[PDB]
């Protein structure tokens, strides 16, 4: 079995390696790098996504969310409150106010230890989940806005077409932001590609052990738990790196840099948080290895988690015993 211990694999791929996606997700999981629930991609040195960035600052954030916390410094939910519109310039100009901006630290490590130390006690501002793309047109390789969509790969394995449609989505980050511990809808993949900026830090638990997240999550969170039997699809808990090996919970953590790729696979529950002003683009895709993921996906239907349109139809077609009540919780 390849990489046994369930490590998070970094790949180099060459630039001919690098024209088809399919094909090179592939290959990774061939090497074991789906048993960590995250890889890291280094582009080859000849591509780009785009000429330069110079030109971001009239983008809309029109919904920016104030990440408010509760509990202790290594457990504690987070809720959004929404904030008044602003331009990517506006957000910018935010983040490195002396209120926003990454204090002084000595490296990644020491960075790391001051967000888990001092997370709660402040409110920082994300552009999270904003409709859009940053890659040039003619950016061939890895274009985020130009994958296989998932409505396709469906109906390649399995024969039924469905309504529906996957586009990326843009995450302008200050210091602080953090995204909760989760696995993507439906158990699919994620690819994020970190356009500009400062680093984001990720935290990832192997899918072979997510339930053991999870049965932890139930003990932290037992109000939470009580009121939905998949909780962390709401994306509002935060566990620190601290809490999960007191509580023999494997996981492991990777510093994402500008110019670099993450993918997540599925079931592979992750959370983390940026290091300073940045912009990421993400989006889900599947494979055919991901369709028994979702098939055996849990989900929300107390009414928290409210998603897109077209998981309609993933839960439809692969989970027709859940959709009923599952579609109560979105209505
Ligand atoms: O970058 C973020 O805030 C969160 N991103 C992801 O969870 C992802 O790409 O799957
Ligand atoms: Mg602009
Ligand atoms: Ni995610
Ligand atoms: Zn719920």
């Amino acid at each position: 079995a390849q990489n046994p211990n369930c490590n998070i694999m970094i790949f180099h791929p060459t630039k001919e390696e690098f024209n088809d996606f399919d094909k090179y997700i592939a290959y990774m999981e061939s090497q074991g790098a789906h048993r960590a629930g995250l890889a890291k991609i280094i582009p080859p040195k000849e591509w780009k996504a785009r000429e330069t960035y110079d030109n971001i600052s009239e983008i809309l954030i029109a919904t920016p969310l104030q990440q408010v916390a509760s509990g202790r410094a290594g457990v504690f939910t987070q809720y959004h409150k929404k904030k008044k519109a602003m331009t990517v310039g506006e957000y910018r100009h935010l983040a490195n106010s002396k209120k926003y901006q990454t204090p002084p630290h000595q490296n990644f490590e020491d960075l790391e230890r001051k967000y888990w130390k001092n997370r709660i006690y402040n409110s920082p501002i994300y552009g999270a989940d904003i409709s859009g793309s940053l890659f040039d047109e003619n950016t061939k390789q890895w274009n985020l806005g130009h994958l296989g969509t998932i409505q396709d790969l469906l109906e390649k394995e399995c024969g039924v077409v469905i309504e529906g449609v996957n586009t990326p989505y843009l995450y302008f980050g200050m210091w602080k932001t953090t995204f909760a511990w989760h696995t993507e809808d439906m158990d699919l993949y994620s690819i994020n590609y970190l356009h500009l900026g400062e680093p984001k830090t990720w935290y990832v638990v192997p899918p072979e052990h997510g339930q053991r997240l999870e049965r932890l999550a139930r003990e932290l969170f037992p109000g939470s738990s009580r009121g939905c039997g998949a909780f962390l699809r709401h994306k509002v808990a935060l566990i620190s790196p601290t809490v999960l090996k007191e509580n023999g919970i494997p996981f492991n953590r990777i510093t994402q840099e500008a110019g670099e790729f993450m993918v997540t696979f599925p079931y592979g529950y992750h959370a983390g948080f940026n290091h300073g002003f940045n912009c990421a683009e993400a989006i889900n895709f599947a494979t055919p290895r991901w369709i028994d993921y979702g098939k055996m996906a849990s989900q929300c239907s107390c009414g928290e988690a409210r998603v897109t349109f077209s998981m309609d139809a993933f839960v439809r077609i692969l989970q027709p015993e859940r959709y009923d009540l599952w579609k109560r919780g979105q209505d």
